[PDB]
């Protein structure tokens, strides 16, 4: 698909058996999801955004389905105001910015 | 161009006759630049994201070149960690997301 940018580029994802709405975010290195449980090992991380830093849990090797496309990668879980799909997963679904 | 996302989508912008680096950011509604001088009057705004928010100065109808493409629109100036080109200007340069 081609997604215009007149509105936020929101998509449905499936993660951890749950459906969520998330923003396709070329400005995000990593994927950051609101509080939820995920299986397996995690480690803490601090990540900076516009308003300073938040503490997150880093889960590696998490499968995800983004607007129907599967991939796998690291997911950060914590108190983000928006669920964001970052470049680490956008690459895997073949997303590009075109102009 | 077609910009893949294996690295950050950094481009050169020109604003006030000077070149700066900025992130093409589909997750940003608005364009936010580090402290600089711009002409005219400004209005107040707050913009929030990961970590919380920053207070910025809103300048309207500013001439800005993004990756060689000419735009004229709103620029927010304040203590952002990174210069961000948001959807207000990405739509002026004709950018879409594609996969
Ligand atoms: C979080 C999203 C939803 C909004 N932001 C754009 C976003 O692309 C921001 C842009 C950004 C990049 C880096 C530092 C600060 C901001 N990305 C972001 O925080 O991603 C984090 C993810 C993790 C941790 C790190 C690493 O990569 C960067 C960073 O991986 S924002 O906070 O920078 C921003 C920008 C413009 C803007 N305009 C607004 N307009 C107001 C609503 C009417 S609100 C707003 C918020
Ligand atoms: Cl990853
Ligand atoms: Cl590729
Ligand atoms: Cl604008
Ligand atoms: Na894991």
């Amino acid at each position: 698909p081609q997604i215009t940018l007149w509105k936020r580029p929101l998509v449905t994802i499936k993660i951890g058996g749950q459906l969520k709405e998330a923003l396709l975010d070329t400005g995000a290195d990593d994927t950051v999801i609101e509080e939820m449980s995920l299986p397996g090992r995690w480690k803490p991380k601090m990540i900076g955004g516009i308003g300073g830093f938040i503490k997150v849990r880093q889960y590696d090797q998490i499968i995800i389905e983004i607007a129907g496309h599967k991939a796998i990668g690291t997911v950060l879980v914590g108190p983000t105001p928006v669920n964001i799909i970052g470049r680490n997963l956008l690459t895997q679904i073949g997303a590009t910015l075109n102009f």
